[PDB]
């Protein structure tokens, strides 16, 4: 039964065919079960260990490196292999990388909790309905509840289904919707027909929802529908379906990924170009450079690099409490553009606060004075001081106070809990009525020494003073008519009725102090005058719809009640005048506050150019007031089309709602599904979005977000949608956050483009040993085991970079900014040359022009392959030395090693940034010499690699070759700040 909000109760139970009185039929659930199904959100399951390893091999950098390690097993199989056979496993080490690679992906994505089954925690297992099978209630699997059904629910219970209300067999029935509305206070339900079929849940007051519970009542309804296609199905179905996108920064890696499957495949035609004419050694040949050529191209170990980068980020960034699921996240918050935040649980403690309060002062003709208090402090804690005119006064001394806080003790049901668990108070009992609580706490009216108290025994430490001052006899419970509420107390004295026993009212202003035939004045009583009933009636308003927009309850007692047995109290209709010709006392003005350090945090993303905007489902004038309190509006500022509703925003053609998602900043009378659109929006103009919440609602926003954001205090399943805890629900943290994000991103760039024109000299070499006939090539191993580890130490180091001064006072960046850009790919084509031939100049230099280099001839070295008369006197074997590709090994690992000390600071000299800045850098490229040492000294790893050699004189001519990279990039560097100012 779709929109059952709206039609009569008559018309529900028409709609199925069924009494209240009697349930369904056994005939009837049936052929509902066949048409409806059962009453269950569908699990949603994981991939497959199968289908999750696969997709690691979706990548085409991946896909061609194992193309790569393949080629080299038929390599390994040939003579030789069998020349030399224990060092053909220079695949396994290429496949060994594919699988760790593989293998810490996985882990990454294998180890994941489902925030669809923590949704799932909102179905209860049982249900309690009246079915026409039996005459009594009967409690069966909420599962196999079907639409119509006639079901029943008490305090505490799980609602299991969207449900029109029929009957409310209690006074009130409350219910703390919080799922779908984030707001906790308990709704006070109704059975009138709620006529809008586009009404939101916040309107739709005649409706049970599968997912809330019941706080106060009981209460029959018949279903209106079950499972998915209920307003908590409509979450997780939007939640499901919410698909993650691809980080910017792994575009670009999938975009380079993209380019070199079409470079690598054009330098293979190069190859035979070698076609100028003015089969097993042919066929490896082809091969045995192609895989070199591979191996020398795709950047092995950025993915291991990039990994250890954002893993000590979020180290160090849970120093700082904010917990990061995803690794990937930690650098596209530094490029968030927009944040949007729900409002109750996260900018506010989600903990209602008596802020203001009134007695009367003076009362004499036409003229009426009160005194107005402000009181501190933005949480059920009792910590907080009582302020008039901004000093603080003894609460105790103003006679009108007394009596306002009795009140407030007595006319309440809730209590106030310490959880020693947790370390912090939680309300017992409502929202609304708590606030009273810990208001009579913060004004300790009979002076109460709690300095020496235990947390626990303070937590109800003055409230329990007042409750044995007067014994309550028994309490008035709320009713809709009346919106007020009242106890009957008697002294507990021997006094008795000489000093009389009273009734005390507290309620929704209007509805009390029409009954207010007297007005209290400290101890005296005075009578209720027109001029006096305006001046209280005024400030009312105005702290109602004010800068500062509180509820407002009126305190009021009355001083001669009826009789203890003229009272009848099976009838809450006579309740209204049983509190007549009362006394005014007060009034309380509550608020659910910002926190402590909110405002702060929103004018320092606005210095760092990331705007906020408020979406709650709280209502609208609330929203707007908490908005200029946290600086998203200004306090005089007129809000006019900046802030909307829900259904005023839906109103709008869809044209004019992605401009309003630019300029608007506060969204209220919100469904859940609001909120993943607004980000949808702000995603369209393509603006990297987070979203921070706390609640269930906050889910779908959570996942469509780029960065999802939850609140420790929050739900679980807004956290298991979310990328980023804050533990310390510190708003600050997030500006925090932030700032890292855009730090590593720097560091991220540099060992990127250190690795990448790494990378390109590698290609440029390889090239050389090849278009020329140039026997020695780099050997594979040596680029992996280099590309890997000598390498990867340096830059990693990059990733310590100290950060930029001005890192806070730039807006983002965008998420399409290339990495390479145009003078820096010159830069780096430059760099990529000299490598590219410091590598293979080494190689001739050895035969050539060395004492102990044999061969010599250099134009037979480019013809060396056939080998007599033009090889006469030289071994043939001796080309096949590992002492002549040592030089291009430690050419290309101490040019590295200098590279990256020019990978400290793009368009900057070391002159002027010494090396010293980023002591990490030294230690690292000491490791990688160290290491370089040692594949050079020991048996087992100078047989897989090259041995040692011209030790006096090639260790100089390495060091003599390695020289002018730091100069040829210093003179680049010089010329581009040369021509960067102009
Ligand atoms: C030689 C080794 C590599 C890995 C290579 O070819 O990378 C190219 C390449 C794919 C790009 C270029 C390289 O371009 C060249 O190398 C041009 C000359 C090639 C001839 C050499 C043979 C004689 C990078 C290396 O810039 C330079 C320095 O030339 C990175 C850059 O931006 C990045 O991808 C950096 C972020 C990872 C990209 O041009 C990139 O392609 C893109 O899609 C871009 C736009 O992104
Ligand atoms: N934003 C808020 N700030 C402060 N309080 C809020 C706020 N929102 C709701 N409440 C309190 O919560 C109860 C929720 O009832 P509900 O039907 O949702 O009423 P609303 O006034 O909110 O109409 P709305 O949905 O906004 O159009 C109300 O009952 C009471 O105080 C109210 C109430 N009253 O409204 O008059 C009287 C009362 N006693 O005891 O007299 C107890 C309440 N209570 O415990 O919640
Ligand atoms: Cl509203
Ligand atoms: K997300
Ligand atoms: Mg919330
Ligand atoms: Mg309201």
């Amino acid at each position: 039964m779709e929109a059952a909000h709206s039609k009569s109760t008559e018309e529900c139970l028409a709609y199925f065919g069924v009494s209240e009185t009697t349930g369904l039929t056994p005939d009837q659930v049936k052929r509902h079960l066949e048409k409806y199904g059962h009453n269950e959100l569908p699990a949603e399951e994981g991939k497959s260990l199968w289908e999750l390893v696969i997709e690691q091999f979706e990548d085409l950098l991946v896909r061609i490196l194992l193309l790569a390690a393949c080629i080299s097993f038929v390599l390994a199989w040939f003579e030789e292999g069998e020349e030399t056979i224990t060092a053909f496993v220079e695949p396994f080490v290429i496949l060994l990388i594919l699988i760790a690679n593989a293998i810490v992906g996985v882990w990454q994505e294998r180890n994941a909790e489902n925030a669809i089954e923590a949704l799932k925690e909102y179905e209860p297992e049982m249900g309690k309905v009246y079915r026409a099978d039996r005459k009594s209630v009967q409690r069966i699997k909420a599962r196999d509840i079907v639409p119509g059904d006639i079901v029943e629910v008490a305090v505490g219970d799980k609602v299991p289904a969207d449900i029109r209300i029929l009957s409310i067999k209690s006074t009130t029935l409350r219910v703390d919707q919080s799922i779908l509305t984030g707001e906790s206070v308990s709704v006070i339900k109704h059975t009138e027909p709620v006529p809008d079929p586009r009404a939101v849940n916040q309107d739709k007051k005649n409706m049970l929802f599968s997912g809330t519970n019941i706080a106060a009542g009981k209460a029959l309804g018949i279903v209106a529908t079950t499972g998915v296609s209920t307003e908590i199905g409509k979450i997780r179905d939007q939640m499901a379906a919410t698909e993650q996108d691809k980080t910017p920064l792994q575009q670009k890696l999938d975009e380079f990924g993209e380019q070199l499957s079409k470079v690598i495949s054009l330098i293979c035609v190069a190859v035979w170009l070698i076609n100028i004419g003015h089969w097993i050694r042919g066929a490896i040949y082809y091969f045995k450079i192609a895989v070199a050529l591979a191996v020398a191209a795709i950047p092995e170990g950025l993915p291991a690099v990039i990994t250890t980068c954002l893993a000590l980020g979020t180290r160090r960034m849970a120093k700082k409490n904010a917990i990061v699921r995803s690794l990937p996240s930690v650098e596209t918050l530094g490029c968030t553009s927009v944040i949007c935040s729900d409002k109750t649980g996260t900018l506010t403690t989600n903990q209602m606060s008596v802020c203001k309060m009134f007695i009367i002062d003076k009362v004499d003709g036409d003229f009426c004075s009160l005194n107005e208090f402000s009181i501190t402090g933005s949480t059920y804690a009792p910590e907080g001081e009582v302020l008039k005119n901004d000093k603080p006064i003894r609460s105790g001394q103003f006679d009108g106070l007394v009596e306002l806080a009795t009140i407030c003790a007595l006319c309440n049901d809730s209590s106030l809990d310490f959880n020693e668990t947790k370390g912090v108070y939680e309300k017992v009992g409502e929202a609304t009525e708590t606030a009273l609580t810990t208001l009579v706490e913060k004004m300790n009216v009979f002076n109460t020494e709690v300095r020496n108290l235990s947390k626990v025994e303070r937590a109800n430490a003055c409230n329990s003073v007042i409750r044995q001052l007067m014994k309550k006899e028994f309490t008035l419970e709320f009713s809709r008519d009346r919106k007020s509420m009242s106890v009957y107390c008697s002294p507990a004295k021997s006094s008795r009725a000489a000093v009389g026993n009273k009734m005390f009212v507290k309620g929704a202003p209007e509805g009390v102090i029409d009954r207010c035939n007297y007005v209290r004045v400290g101890t005296t009583r005075v009578p209720m005058t027109g001029p006096v009933k305006e001046k209280i009636l005024s400030v009312i308003k105005e702290w109602g719809t004010g800068r500062d927009t509180l509820r407002c309850l009126a305190l009021a007692t009355r001083d001669t009640p009826p009789k203890r047995e003229e009272m009848v109290l099976d009838d809450s209709s006579r309740f209204m005048e049983y509190e007549t010709d009362l006394t005014f006392v007060g009034v309380v003005g509550m608020l659910d506050p910002p926190r402590k350090e909110v405002m702060g945090s929103i004018q320092l993303c606005r210095d760092a150019g990331i705007r906020v905007i408020m979406i709650t489902g709280d209502n609208k004038g609330t929203a707007i007031a908490i908005c200029r309190r946290i600086g998203i509006f200004g306090e005089n500022e007129e809000v006019a089309d900046r802030a909307y509703t829900g259904r005023e925003f839906d109103d709008l053609p869809l044209a004019e709602q992605r401009e309003a998602c630019r300029r608007a900043c506060c969204f209220a009378r919100v469904e859940p599904s609001h909120k993943s659109k607004i980000v949808e929006y702000l995603q369209s103009y393509d603006e990297i979005t987070a979203m921070t919440g706390d609640g269930v609602n906050d889910a779908p926003a959570l996942k469509k977000a780029e960065i999802g954001i939850a609140m420790g205090s929050g739900t679980a399943v807004a956290k298991t949608a979310s990328e980023m805890v804050l533990a310390d629900d510190n708003f600050s943290t997030i500006v925090a956050a932030v700032e890292e994000g855009r730090a590593i991103y720097n560091n991220m760039k540099q060992f990127i483009r250190y690795l990448i024109s790494s990378n390109v000299g590698e290609v440029v070499c390889i090239f050389l040993t090849a278009a020329l006939g140039l026997p020695e090539a780099l050997i594979p191993v040596q680029l992996l085991w280099v590309n890997l580890v000598t390498d990867g130490l340096p830059a990693t180091a990059l990733g310590f970079n100290p950060p930029d001064l001005d890192i806070m006072d730039r807006p983002p960046r965008s998420p399409k900014e290339p990495l390479i850009s145009g003078w820096l790919f010159f830069r780096y084509m430059a760099i990529g040359g000299y490598v590219g031939a410091a590598t293979v100049g080494a190689a001739a230099w050895w035969f050539m022009y060395a004492e102990d280099g044999p061969g010599v001839t250099y134009h037979q070295l480019t013809h060396f392959m056939q080998c007599h008369p033009h090889f006469e006197g030289l071994d043939c074997e001796i080309f096949e030395a590992p002492e002549p590709m040592t030089m291009a090994l430690s050419v290309l690992v101490t040019i590295e090693m200098c590279n990256a000390l020019n990978s400290l600071s793009e368009n900057q000299s070391l002159m002027r940034m010494p090396p010293w800045v980023n002591i990490w850098l030294l230690g690292s490229i000491c490791l990688s010499m160290s290491l370089h040492f040692l594949i050079l000294y020991v048996d087992p790893l100078p047989m897989i690699f090259k041995l040692k050699a011209l030790d006096l004189t090639q260790w100089l001519m390495v060091l003599k070759i390695s020289l002018p990279v730091i100069g040829l990039d210093e003179i680049l560097k010089f010329i581009a700040r040369n021509y960067l100012e102009g």
